[PDB]
C-alpha cells in the first residue's frame, strides 16, 4: 500500500493541466527526511475528478503495483492523500516535465543519437516491466519524464523515466479508448479485457513515432471513427520523416500481438544501429 500523506502537510499551487479524469497541480510536501532534516519537497499533484470518484480504485491500483518495483527509469510516487473527499497521487514533480512537449519546444536541436538513447532508456524500463510481468497499459510520449537534458559539453545523455499507469484501459469508456487510438492495439478496442503484455510493445512503437516525430501525434487528425475504421482496414502509421526507427515501430505496431517483439530482442535492435 501507499504510505498516508496528510492533507496538512500539502500545499497546493498552480494547476498544471489535466489528465484522464484527473487534474494535474504543482505543490509542495512538507516532510522529514533522512536524519531528521526538514525539507520542503516540490511535488506532482494528481486529483481524482470528485465526479470519477467510482475509478479511484483502477487510478491507484495501478500506481501501487508499479511503485512496488523500484527502478530508475520508473518514476517515484511518494504516496496519497485521501485529502477527505478527494484521491491524490503525491509524486515527484521531474524538473523538464513530459517528453511530447519537450520534443515540440526543442525539435530543432533533437537528433537521432538523443533519441535513440531515450528509446533504449524506455525499452529498459519496458523489459523489466516485462520481466515482472506487469501491464503499463499507458505508455506514450506524455508519460515520459525528462529527469535532465542532453548536455553535450559532459557528455551527459539525457536521463526519463516512464509515468504511472493511470486510470486502466479495462475500466474506461470505449469513447475514451477510441480517442487514444493508435495508443490502445487494436485487440483492446475490440475487447478491452485482451490487455497483455503485447499491449504495451504495440504502444511502445506509437511511442517511438512520437519521438520521432517532434512530438506530433499519430493520426490526430482522424475523428474516433475515422480511427476505429483506420484498425479495421489494418493501417499502418506513416514512416517519421527522419525514419531511422521506422521498422522498429512497424515491427512493435503488428496487429498479432503474439508477433510482437520481446522487449530483449527490441534493445537488441535498437544497440544494432548507428
Ligand atoms: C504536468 C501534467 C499535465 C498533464 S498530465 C501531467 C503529469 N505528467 C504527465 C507530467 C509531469 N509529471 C511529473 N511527475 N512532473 C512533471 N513536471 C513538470 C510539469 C509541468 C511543467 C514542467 C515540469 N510533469
Amino acid at each position: 500500500v501507499f504510505h498516508k500523506i496528510r492533507n496538512e502537510d500539502l500545499i497546493f499551487n498552480e494547476s498544471l493541466g489535466q489528465g484522464t479524469f484527473t487534474k494535474i497541480f504543482k505543490g509542495v510536501r512538507r516532510e522529514v527526511g533522512d536524519y531528521g532534516q526538514l525539507h520542503e519537497t516540490e511535488v506532482l499533484l494528481k486529483v481524482l475528478d470528485k465526479a470519477h470518484r467510482n475509478y479511484s480504485e483502477s487510478f491507484f491500483e495501478a500506481a501501487s503495483m508499479m511503485s512496488k518495483l523500484s527502478h530508475k527509469h520508473l518514476v517515484l510516487n511518494y504516496g496519497v492523500c485521501v485529502c477527505g473527499d478527494e484521491n491524490i497521487l503525491v509524486q515527484e514533480f521531474v524538473k523538464f516535465g513530459s517528453l511530447d512537449t519537450y520534443l515540440k519546444k526543442n525539435k530543432n536541436c533533437i537528433n537521432i543519437l538523443w533519441k535513440l538513447e531515450v528509446a533504449k532508456q524506455l525499452a529498459a524500463a519496458m523489459h523489466f516491466l516485462e520481466e515482472n510481468t506487469l501491464i503499463h497499459g499507458n505508455v506514450c510520449a506524455k508519460n515520459i519524464l525528462l529527469i535532465r537534458e542532453e548536455d553535450r559539453k559532459t557528455g551527459n545523455p539525457p536521463f526519463i523515466k516512464l509515468s504511472d499507469p493511470g486510470i486502466s484501459i479495462t475500466v474506461l469508456p470505449k469513447d475514451i479508448l477510441q480517442e487514444r487510438i493508435p495508443w490502445v492495439p487494436p485487440e483492446c478496442i475490440e475487447n478491452p479485457k485482451n490487455l497483455n503484455l503485447a499491449t504495451d510493445k504495440w504502444s511502445f512503437g506509437t511511442t517511438l513515432w512520437e519521438i520521432c516525430s517532434g512530438g506530433d501525434k499519430p493520426l490526430s487528425a482522424l475523428d474516433s471513427q475515422r480511427k476505429l475504421q483506420f484498425y479495421e482496414d489494418r493501417h499502418q502509421l506513416p514512416a517519421p520523416k527522419a525514419a531511422e526507427l521506422a521498422n522498429l515501430i512497424n515491427n512493435c505496431m503488428d496487429y498479432e500481438p503474439d508477433h510482437r517483439p520481446s522487449f530483449r530482442a527490441i534493445i537488441r535492435d535498437l544497440n544494432s544501429l548507428f
